[PDB]
């Protein structure tokens, strides 16, 4: 298995899940948490000439899946979340061992 | 090392921490998540016989111990946690490299 | 890519994030989590002859970040987020396999 973790702006949390839901994958945890991201300051030269880089709220999505389906989640993720803005977040793919569901004590593990 | 990662009913953190503490576990970290989960509708034909999947409140459960006490802990989380209804959650074990203590310097790491 | 991850004092956050966005390192995200703590308890013996472990507040840090550049990183957190005393908390590193820029669809991938 293989653990997606993405770090996405907070107004696109509903387009994002949506979208994954209607894509078959409904396993993914969301939490708040806080990192650093640009603010438009004011001008008169043009968009961004000037800004600060502050300490923000932002969400992170984490999602357990096969192996296989990476690739695919993956893309309805950066579909979803993508806005064209500097800011939009990044998506990170670790390792996954197994997994372990509680209720049955049903395993799934990889292979040496 | 090894990560083990838990997502939890939340009335079930009290039993899952006080059975891990008392096994001598006590390095684990509980943060708030947010996961769908299923809700009973109303009927009269029988108990769950219809129902909604909703966004609710979880507990996600963090613990990284050496490789030797992995299943001991995954079975004490798995009978604590446990109550047998669909929505119990899932564990997920990973892999850690190294740990280094902040205090004093000291690490712990993995060979090749 | 390493994941970084350390779980420190509440209190220390400016300064151990202050001290990465200054050596450069501006991809953190922080959660607010809850872990086990000592909590000094009454006595006219001496210091700490006497105390309680309780339920506390304590925050995550996260950072991905290339393998070369994981022992500074290391390095700036353990001495920014170090007071000497128990409980300072403890630094993970684990694998990371690829990173994906939602904005751009842009790749950095280990290999095989
Ligand atoms: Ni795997
Ligand atoms: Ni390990
Ligand atoms: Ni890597």
């Amino acid at each position: 298995m293989k653990k997606i973790e993405a770090i996405i702006r907070p107004f696109k949390l509903d387009e994002v899940k949506i979208a994954l839901v209607n894509a078959g994958i409904v396993g993914m945890t969301v939490s708040e948490v806080r990192g650093f991201g640009r603010q438009k300051g004011q001008t008169e030269r043009y968009r961004g000439a000037e800004y600060t880089v502050e300490f923000l709220q932002k969400l992170k999505l984490e999602i357990v899946v096969e192996d296989a389906q990476v690739d695919t989640v993956i893309d309805k993720i950066v579909a979803a979340a993508r806005t064209g803005e500097i800011g939009d977040g990044k998506i990170f793919v670790s390792p996954v061992d197994q997994t372990i569901r509680i209720r049955t004590g049903e395993k799934n593990a990889d292979a040496i």
